């Protein structure tokens, strides 16, 4: 019984640790939704999650924590000081952008590490994270839906555009569109990598290609939501088949670059922003094989600017599946205000159709 | 008068023919909305139609005909297994799209012709075309704007660059940007290819290069509505005007590469989406001519990354010319409910006139 | 006294000028919203600066002067024979469109200087300009949000790629993506070109590279109201010290081609559509920093095509800025029908406040 007040303690979204938070020293509350930001890449609003995946990022490389870090809590101050919201801030909503900044600004910098300039558009474009934010929710308000990552997208693909693989300050590794035709020997496939393609896929969320960061992110999800974990892992199973059946090369499935728009896909539409049902869980499979799709399609079409593919599939696609209107009732699309960790969502589900029948 | 009568039931909608089909196995229905649809893309809603276009590919390019069925039957199926609607399912605009998908992937596939496996994207991507339709018709309908080509557009386009001209399962043909300057002797035109271009521009819209498919589409036209059978040819003429105003080789002219955009789009505004009226047909006019200049820009545009500009040159002219303000009655754009073949909205727009004078 | 009633009389919107304008010929109203148009590019609603800004135009080249006079005028004709609206041709609101898309087809055509077949585009883009702008208004206006430059980026756009570098007829300037680092050497910078950046980026708005006319632009907008000049000359200053800060090469910088963006982004979130206020001088100045960042960005992506980044990033920028939401009282979105020259926006801002203070 201990053991069953204790997980509920540390389970879900942590509300009673976050109405005692609602008490302390406004320090401690930024650090707080800083790791709650750095948990909500992978839609989990729980701080204990969140110091895990920190542990996972510093244990990948340590320059990139400290950039997402910086990024995250460089965009909470500015959600402050622009008087966003409290609920959104404290909830974490502007804070995965911001790390999610940091660490794939770091990752695509050809400066190296410990390049201590890379800190200054890690200031700016956090702090540009939720301007960005606010002027997309006006626009995807409008029909009830989520920004997801459309900030980082946006801000990081003109970082990366506008200083290049050539400038002399902030370089990017070099990005090129496909010349040569590439032969794939499907007896050269080693199962042992592509299998551990599912923890690499769902650690390269936030950038890291090691399956150990991606087993303590599982570990991370499970914690907070099981159903997360479980369509998290989905997702990068359809996304490494996806890849498998579109001719992508090997090494690109083994490093996790297939599964991490798909693992994201899977856990938006599979219960985070439509209520769990077989039909809904359907949807979601669907809808990451279209993330890993048109992955391969963003990537493509991207190669010629310099950039990648960084979270785009992920935004297209589960807004894509979240526009669609449906006459069956089974296919619910849960309203953003009542929006919490899948499990919540299921129940609040079941409460609307009980009252409903009654 | 057998004749009247006659005419009456094979012209139009087939409203007749439709409330017959409501009773009957639904496997006849399947085969009646996949005529409908194959129909549809030229903004016709006959069966009768629907079958003539059916011949005119078939009599093009077995393989590609065969792709387009296939691609039209799943789309409805899709369409059905997801609730979206009757009476837009039982309309066939849920399966033009499919059939366009079909058409211009076997098209665009540098594999060969029956190559069995092509069928497996073109079961996958026919199948997300109401998927994304129903996405773009809850960004559309708030403007009361038709969803038009847009989910073909965004699949092929997705297929072709995630695809590309380089990988091992699904090739692509090589479009690469223009590079060389190109001299136009203007004493090498020849103006029976110059004037085949309207028969070959109108056949185009499904893929066909071939004269003889473009008068059987023109028959189809005529067939449902002289209307649209006038503002077709009247597109195509634009077209091809709009192309050697533009110094477009005289090779692509020929093919009626300059022509399936605008005579979809001169089809769609003149008649279709506004009431028609002189000042409507200058609308069309005028916008057949943005369409075509703008089929210029957007294949110059995604040449480079390696795809053509499928019909998205119409799918913007038609949406801009169908959002404009303007302060007179006598551009009358006529609700998405109340849209149907032209002949019939013009006689509701006589209707509405008189009962206002009243 | 004579002094101020005559300041009154040529400062602002010179409302007492329009209210008699409206009793005279229509070719001198006319004469009158095609300058009120070309004083509008900054968003200025002046005749006399107007007029100014035709001087400096003719003094840097005079073919690019007949060509933007062309466009301007042909726009308003159009926007009079679409039935538009009278209050926005009279405004000029559908001249400043016009007027750009004559100076830049007439800036980057290669043809050369008095190829009067240019003329037919600018005649044809032109009247183009109001169908467009309209269209986009249908799309903002659901957010209370201007349109901007955005139809001049469209419609310059499709010209510069339709035709490109390689058309016979109409040729383009050649734009390439950088393909080899260059490197900055720091001691070669020159202060006083580095400071005449100021003028030449406020002139490069209108696509004028010469101090002098740059100069005479802000004589016209000193003329017309000084918080729009202040908030020129600080957007041109922060567009070349972002310059600075991204590596950019200093030729860039010296030609002013950092700061039309910033100027243009400064003059409309500083007064223009937000109320004057310390805290939107300050997201003015952030929008002109990101509207400097977003505009190497859009160079750099559409370099690609080989286009320029025109105004697109104003417009991105502007939008951005102008769609977010705050739950701070002092950053007011004005609504658009109480939207003139700033000093009058921020007296309605007292009247507002005090008005509601009781």
């Amino acid at each position: 019984a201990n053991l069953i007040k204790w997980v509920s303690f540390i389970s879900g979204d942590m509300a009673a640790f976050g109405e005692w938070m609602k008490g302390q020293f406004i320090l401690l509350q930024i650090m707080d939704w800083v790791l709650r930001g750095a948990a909500q890449v992978m839609f989990v609003n729980n701080p204990l999650s969140g110091l895990i995946i920190f542990a996972g990022l510093i244990l990948q490389n340590r320059w990139w924590a400290l950039n997402g870090f910086v990024g995250t809590v460089f965009a909470t101050i500015s959600a402050l000081i622009l008087c966003q919201n409290r609920g959104a801030i404290a909830a974490g909503l502007y804070g995965y952008n911001g790390i999610l900044v940091g660490l794939l600004m770091a990752v695509f910098s050809n400066a190296g590490d410990w390049y201590w300039w890379l800190l200054l558009p890690n200031i700016f474009m956090s702090m540009a994270c939720p301007i960005v934010s606010s002027a997309l929710a006006s626009i995807n308000s409008r029909w009830d839906l989520p920004v997801f990552t459309l900030p980082f997208n946006i801000l990081v693909c003109l970082h990366m555009v506008a200083t290049g693989h050539y400038n002399q300050y902030f370089p990017q590794i070099l990005i090129q569109p496909t010349t040569s035709m590439s032969n794939l020997t499907w007896s050269e496939l080693d199962y042992a990598q592509l299998f551990r393609s599912i923890p690499v896929g769902i650690g390269q969320v936030y950038g890291c290609d090691n399956a150990w960061t991606g087993g303590i992110f599982m570990i991370a999800l499970f914690i907070s939501s099981p159903i997360t974990f479980a369509h998290a892992t989905i997702g990068s199973a359809v996304g490494m088949v996806s890849g498998l059946a579109l001719a992508a090369p090997f090494k690109n499935i083994y490093m996790g670059l297939w599964g991490y728009n798909c693992v994201l896909a899977c856990i938006a539409i599979g219960g985070m922003f439509y209520a769990l049902t077989w039909q809904t869980h359907l949807l979601a499979v669907a809808c990451a094989f279209f993330c890993a799709y048109l992955g391969s399609a963003i990537g493509n079409v991207m190669s010629n600017f310099g950039l990648p593919a960084c979270t785009w599939p992920f935004c297209l696609s589960a807004l894509t599946f979240l526009l669609i209107t449906t006459e069956t009732k089974f296919i619910h699309k849960l309203p953003l205000a009542k929006v919490a960790y899948p499990e919540q969502n299921l129940r609040y589900y079941w409460k609307m159709k009980k009252e409903e029948k009654t």
